């Protein structure tokens, strides 16, 4: 439970169960890398299990967000993966803003902007 994959840690998001998120801390700290590192975005488009989880929600309730967001400022680069936005060419400047506002949800956006982001960010 030490060592953590991108498809790991996406199930882990979809499922919309934390419990088993601890372990993520000890392996960032330990390795010396961050959540935003391309070993767990898909390497194609940019996309992050921020994006993953925000895509996929229960009745529209997602609890891992919260942990996902406060263990990412807790160890991770300037940016904690709001301002991170798909590189493909199809959806060059895609932000998770976008994705969170397609589903016509807000509490996802409060969390979002609480957090910190870039409103102005286009894509």
């Amino acid at each position: 439970p030490n060592r953590f994959d991108r498809d790991r840690l996406f199930s882990v998001v979809s499922r919309g169960v934390p419990e088993e998120l601890t372990g993520l801390l000890e392996y960032l700290r330990r390795t010396s890398k961050y959540l935003t590192d391309s070993a767990y975005t898909e390497g194609s488009t940019g996309k992050t299990c921020l994006m993953k989880a925000v895509l996929n929600l229960q009745d529209g309730v997602n609890a891992c967000i919260l942990p996902l967001l406060q263990i990412d400022r807790d160890s991770g680069n300037p940016q904690p993966l709001v301002n991170a936005q798909c590189t493909d060419e199809f959806y060059r400047g895609h932000s998770a803003l976008h994705i969170a506002i397609e589903k016509r949800s807000l509490w996802c956006v409060k969390l979002l902007v609480e957090n910190g982001a870039n409103v102005h960010i286009r894509a």
